[PDB]
């Protein structure tokens, strides 16, 4: 099904074996400050996520200040947790520093559109980059068709900068630039992203549209997140981006067994 | 999509609105004995399941002794919890007494085959009957094809006894007469049951094949049960039969929103 592996320097992610779990590192910063309390709680969280089945650790971030916060955490996690690190930035300079610090994958919520030079950073360090659907508006003519269009405009920016197809991952950008009904419509029609030929990452964890359906606060969205993860895997996604790693790994693992992955 | 409602005497279940949750009543009997401790813990459990989103209460059971245990519980739950009760029996006499006691739906794990007269009981009291796939062996030529064949032999026994199509529900009998790999194959191919034209109930809650995939004890199968519930709803099932009503209702509810039910 995938004729290649996702190459991440020292680590390699097989795309056929199983749904790969991306753990969302909570990055609660110190008010006083790369301080000991914030980097240690990060390492501890990354270790916990590694222990409960995460395959990648996703680490998110004033641009100079963004780097000062995220760089130390990538250094500490990179050393202490043997897992690929994605950097959750749309800024080119932030991405540069993060891979330099030890990050393996770029996670861009603006799919190379907010700062085109990020794809150029991706191309040079030769790292996988996640291009997420996003726009500064909701004026959809046709949600899915526009989504796939907007995604292609990311692929073109990426390809034009030198990014190899094998380093391109797509993300439907659930919870971004979409109404709650449009988020459900995108979930309903997720399999359409497959025609683009790239691995898909789904990021739905605890998001507002789950709460909109279930009428439940963020800490009560685990079952709703599970439904989205399940439908997502059934519709072909290679990755899920989750806060609840233990639960979602068990769910991903069971989907896999059933769908024949 | 369904041109009729599931009629259950005083209650009516719409088959289009949502995935209907069937709560599994734990029926821990007293060693000393329709005793107060066992009927009260049953009522309390049924009340709890009603509170957390169950649409039907499933109540299970020496044939004379089976009736003595289940009849009082149906009487107490029927009175105290305003929900349809299915009786989980394959015995005709047990089913007769249970509907007489207040049960609304027959839940037969042997699909009218262990005791054909049960369909006759169904036909007379004019109650919906769940015909589950089951056989006394695993000698499948072709799992899905044999399943759909074996299910039709139930529909014929039911129809021949007087059962109206509108009172027939089918169940793929997950965890019955199937290897763990065959259980996964049936989950993978559940949508095939839809060609038979009847509502499908999925019963996968906490079952051995989830533990076989996840390597987890029965009390750790909630995420794995959720995956099966999710795939099941995506594949068209009208009902899920679950122990964890709170969680599975939230999951069913989110699947519904996404798939457009
Ligand atoms: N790829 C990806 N990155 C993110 N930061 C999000 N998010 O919700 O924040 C996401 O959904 N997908
Ligand atoms: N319909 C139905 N009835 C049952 N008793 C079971 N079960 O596992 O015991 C089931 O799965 N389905």
């Amino acid at each position: 099904k995938w004729d290649y592996d996702l190459r991440c320097g020292e680590y390699t992610l097989n795309l056929n074996e199983k749904t790969l779990i991306m753990g969302i590192l909570n990055v609660t910063p110190d008010s006083f400050s790369g301080s000991y309390n914030e980097v240690d709680a990060a390492v501890r969280h990354a270790k916990e996520m590694r222990d409960e089945g995460a395959h990648i650790i996703d680490i998110g971030g004033s641009v100079e200040e963004e780097i000062k916060r995220v760089v130390p955490m990538i250094q500490a996690v990179s050393k202490e947790v043997k897992l690929p690190i994605s950097i959750d930035t749309y800024k080119a300079e932030v991405a540069k520093q993060a891979i330099e610090a030890g990050a393996h994958i770029i996670n861009d919520i603006w799919g190379a559109k907010a700062e085109p030079k990020i794809a150029e950073v991706a191309a040079h360090y030769d790292v996988p980059i996640i291009l997420m659907h996003n726009r500064d508006n909701m004026n959809y003519r046709n949600l899915m068709a526009d989504m796939i269009a907007d995604l292609y405009d990311s692929i073109k920016i990426a390809k034009d900068a030198g990014v190899r197809d094998e380093n391109i991952i797509l993300d439907p950008g659930i919870g971004f630039a979409k109404t709650p009904e449009q988020n459900l419509e995108a979930m309903r029609n997720l399999e359409q992203l497959n025609v683009l030929g790239y691995p898909v990452l789904l990021g739905t964890s605890r998001k507002s549209f789950i709460g909109h359906v279930l009428d439940l606060p963020v800490e009560e969205r685990l079952e709703g997140t599970g439904a989205t993860v399940c439908l997502g895997i059934e519709k072909g996604c290679e990755f899920v981006r989750v806060h609840d790693v233990k639960e979602m790994s068990r769910m991903a693992k069971m989907m896999d067994a059933m769908i024949g992955k």
